[PDB]
């Protein structure tokens, strides 16, 4: 099957087009700007873009489209998907009381955060006063498949979940739809299924068969995971970006509010997640990707440092042990930048092992094995000492671009997590 996958990401949209008999490809980008007075326009245009930029002879045998958006960017539209104010991007919080939102869903909810689709609709809600029925909440990615599609109110299990969605009951609670925000609530699939067929005008436009199917959408870090294709309980992707990302497939979906620590349904199974401020962002105060290469080259890994450092980029951790006081420990300095370096590796290796031992202390499916992706992954010194601290098979992950893993969505949805 040929399908394709959209991904709008953080900085920008990427749209990948595979098929997956053959295992061939494409890719195309667009770059979003750092700052927009209609974010609707600049994401509904990529989506065009995207769309050109994709081969003729590519979209003449696309049959399925799925589409990753940021977590907690919403819109509020009117009937016909019109916004009707700025949308709330997925890093601004809102000022609400969170016990506003306690009778809607349980105490341990994902949903309670003040930078959720729940929280962000309650704020619309004050600010309005009264919101009309016939209103509706999208994350981007509903809105954008809503371009595709047609279908209003129409989301995923995994963007609903911050919206109030219990997946292990699929279904928004009684409190919650019989509420005042209840009718702007979407409808919520398993990503990966059809919605519906493709618009006709936009099929003929851009040259698609009118009988491509558009499936449910997910989020640009669930879909980062399903880049890389694991889908055993136990495997697991780590991302060494500019913070250390660690997700987990498990039979047992885990939580804990303090470390920010909670699952995606995930078929018959569960992706837990954690993430720590450290990362790559610290290794950059001290060097730039040539100078840390370089370096890392040096390194003797049968050797350690003996450097105890926890490398924080500044005040705070999250995860695997929430300290918001807790100050960045690189003392001593060595002389030696190559030892100073080994210290720091030692130290984010440290923080990957003690996130999945943390992981799996909240009763996650133990860890079999590590898929690698962000920048750190194909450094392979950093690799043997997480191999050597870790004791599970380390590789790079097959895949990391998000648009790949929601071309894989559309063409087998979550058909492999049973």
């Amino acid at each position: 099957v040929v399908a394709l996958g959209l991904d709008f990401g953080t900085s920008g949209a990427r749209a990948i087009a595979c098929d997956f008999d053959s295992d061939r490809s494409v890719s195309v980008s667009v770059t979003f700007p750092k700052t927009s007075q209609n974010w609707p326009q600049v994401w509904r245009e990529a989506l065009w873009q995207l769309l050109t930029q994709i081969p003729a002879d590519w979209r003449s045998r696309i049959e399925r489209i799925a589409i990753d958006g940021t977590s907690g960017t919403v819109l509020l539209c009117d009937r016909e998907g019109q916004p009707q104010t700025e949308p709330l991007l997925y890093n601004q919080a809102c000022p609400i009381d969170l016990a506003d939102l306690a009778d809607w869903v349980p105490a341990d909810h994902a949903a309670l955060s003040s930078t959720s689709s729940l929280a962000k609709l309650w704020f619309w809600q004050q600010q309005f006063g009264a919101l009309p029925p016939d209103w509706q909440i999208l994350a981007q990615a509903d809105w954008l498949s809503l371009q595709l599609h047609g279908c209003s109110q129409q989301s995923d299990y995994h963007n609903a979940l911050k919206l109030g969605y219990s997946p292990d009951r699929e279904r928004f609670s009684k409190n919650l739809l019989d509420s005042e925000l209840g009718a702007l609530l979407p409808v919520v699939h398993e990503p990966g299924v059809a919605i519906g067929p493709i618009l006709p005008a936009i099929a003929q436009e851009f040259g698609l068969s009118p009988d491509c199917q558009i499936c449910a959408g997910t989020t640009d870090s669930i879909a980062a995971f399903l880049a890389s294709g694991a889908h055993q309980p136990g495997e697991a992707v780590t991302s060494l970006g500019s913070t250390i990302v660690l997700k987990l497939l498990s039979q047992v979906a885990v939580s804990d509010r303090l470390t920010g620590v909670y699952s995606h349904k995930l078929g018959g199974y569960w992706l837990t997640g954690g993430a720590s401020n450290c990362g790559g962002a610290t290794l950059r105060q001290f060097f730039p990707d040539t100078e840390l290469e370089s370096l890392s080259c040096q390194i003797d890994p049968t050797k350690k440092s003996g450097l105890d450092y926890y490398p924080l980029p500044s005040r705070g951790e999250r995860f695997p042990i929430a300290d918001p006081d807790r100050l960045p420990q690189l003392e001593p300095r060595p002389e030696n930048p190559v030892q100073f370096l080994q210290g720091l590796l030692e130290g984010l290796t440290q923080v990957e092992t003690l996130g999945y031992q943390r992981l799996q202390d909240l009763g996650a499916t133990p860890l079999k094995r590590i898929w690698t992706a962000g920048g750190g992954a194909k450094n392979a010194v950093w690799q043997q000492l997480r191999q050597q601290a870790i004791g599970v098979p380390i590789a790079i992950a097959p895949n990391t671009e998000a648009a790949f893993g929601t071309a894989r969505l559309a063409a087998f949805g979550l058909a492999a997590f049973h």
